[PDB]
């Protein structure tokens, strides 16, 4: 179940966030913690491609090796808050599971600057959801969370100490695929 109406950053700069570059998840918190593994790897690219607002996602379970990519065109609900219907693709953008009604995520940018961000997502996959999932992002996959983003975690009435880091999982990413997938 998702339970939070995440508030988007006041003054969110959409063009900076959606600049075509990659964001790495460094830390995450699911309010239903058993919905996701204790060890995980994830990243995304976010950009406008031929006028269309896009995200490309990458998930990797470092223990099971379960791997998947997704592409979505985001619809705007308000500045910094989006609804994304996703398609599972291979790294080259070939469709494995087409877009469908019931497959979407919400995506709220709670805080962002040039290097760091805090997001909330609620994933819906038919009648399943994966809970309220918060993620700390950085442009540098190895960056420890700094004071701007940690303060934003506090401002959301969360505790950064409870987030799970992705940093000790040997995560290696294909940035080229993420960038190219924005067009797909
Ligand atoms: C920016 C952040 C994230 C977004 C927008 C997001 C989005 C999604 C989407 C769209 C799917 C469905 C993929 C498909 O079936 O095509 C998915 C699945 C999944 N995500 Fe995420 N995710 C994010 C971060 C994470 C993180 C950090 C974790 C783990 C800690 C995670 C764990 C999972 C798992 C385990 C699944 C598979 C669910 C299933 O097998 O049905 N995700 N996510």
């Amino acid at each position: 179940a998702c339970t939070k109406n995440a508030i988007a950053q006041t003054g969110f700069n959409k063009d900076k966030y959606f600049n075509g570059d990659v964001w790495y998840v460094t830390d995450y918190l699911d309010l239903e913690p058993d919905d996701v593994p204790k060890r995980y790897c994830a990243a995304l690219a976010a950009g406008t491609a031929s006028g269309k607002l896009k995200e490309a996602l990458y998930h990797y379970d470092p223990k099971t090796q379960d791997t998947f990519y997704d592409v979505s065109e985001l619809q705007v609900e308000s500045l910094g808050k989006y609804t994304a219907n996703f398609k599972k693709v291979d790294k080259n953008g070939n469709v494995k599971v087409a877009v469908t009604a019931g497959n979407y995520y919400t995506f709220t940018v709670m805080y962002a600057d040039d290097s760091s961000a805090l997001i909330h997502t609620c994933l819906h996959k038919g009648n399943k959801d994966l809970g309220d999932l918060y993620a700390v992002l950085n442009r540098n996959k190895d960056a420890a969370a700094g004071d701007k983003v940690k303060s934003a975690v506090s401002a959301a009435t969360l505790e950064f100490s409870k987030f799970i880091s992705t940093k000790e999982n040997n995560c290696a990413y294909d940035n080229d695929s993420l960038k190219s997938l924005l067009t797909k």
